[PDB]
């Protein structure tokens, strides 16, 4: 009964929203594909078009949620660092403790808007710099990074991982261990 | 400049779809996501909503493909094997000596309209009583199998290397390790 809100903005990519998403459902959580620009189809990084749940304005007052995602992609990451109504959303999640979990260039998003300094990050390699300008965070390699609340992964190839990783935290490792059964990973 | 038809049914496993198109245009392939049921949105199995680029119809008219794609989910891939229009479109690529690949239970509409019989193949380890109904294939549990023209895979979790076997197969081993490098794959 643990509840998810995926924040989806043009230039997101895609493969680092469904799998989320999809992996989320699969546990059985709630997962609300929320719109940044409003209920309207998004154009993914790769024209892959996708279909919200409901616009953000109209998900924020269905909240709180247990996990705030944030997905990657260059152009949706900083979509999601230029919107006034995300700094809202993050800084609450933050204020009420409760998790935020961002992948790719994703993590950028934190960094605009002030969210977990003093944490343990990973980002997509590429987005290492922009990340780090101001020494912040402490970056970290590794393919999942969970520094408490604010939990990052790396790319669209770690994009199961880092979704299996959300799955543990809400519903625990017996969950996430029977939902990744099926999933034939290597 | 290759060609990529990607069929998108109802209940369509949503990850298999997203994957294979986004690794596709990622490598230079001009895809085509087309709607079995028409242009409309499709809802997938775990209730992601995807805009196709066009109808089957209308993306059959603008053939031939150097592939057609066969995603996977249950009911997506019933859909697959119950549509005359799939059928057509099968028959025409293993006519032309194109390639057909297909992902989890996107293989068993292979059985359907009876193609590539007596290619080794793989499917999701759920769907294999189903595709071997009649013993018209040999059956392989290679996370990826590629028996000539037909190209066959697992599940969710292996639809990064089918993609990345579909680039390799229509643009070269070269741009395949190109386009893996940035998804950050194990």
């Amino acid at each position: 009964s643990k509840r998810a809100l995926v924040i989806l903005a043009k230039g997101a990519e895609e493969m680092e929203t469904v799998i989320p998403v999809d992996v989320m459902r699969r546990a059985g959580i709630k997962v609300t594909v929320a719109g940044l620009a409003g209920k309207d189809p998004v154009q993914c990084s790769r024209d892959v078009v996708i279909c919200p749940d409901a616009s953000l304005e109209d998900a924020k007052k269905e909240g709180p949620y247990d996990v705030v995602v944030l997905p990657g992609g260059n152009l949706g990451a900083q979509n999601l660092s230029e919107s006034a109504a995300v700094k809202e959303i993050l800084k609450e999640q933050e204020n009420r403790k409760g998790l935020i979990a961002a992948i790719c260039a994703g993590p950028t998003a934190l960094l605009a808007h002030e969210i977990g300094f003093g944490s343990k990050v990973t980002t997509h390699p590429l987005a290492k710099d922009k990340m780090m300008n101001g020494g912040h965070y402490t970056y970290s390699e590794n393919r999942v990074e969970k520094d408490g609340l604010i939990l990052t992964s790396r790319g669209p190839g770690t994009s199961f991982e880092f979704a299996l990783a959300i799955v543990e935290a809400l519903n625990g490792k017996e969950v996430a261990a029977q939902v990744k059964a099926p999933l034939v990973l290597k």
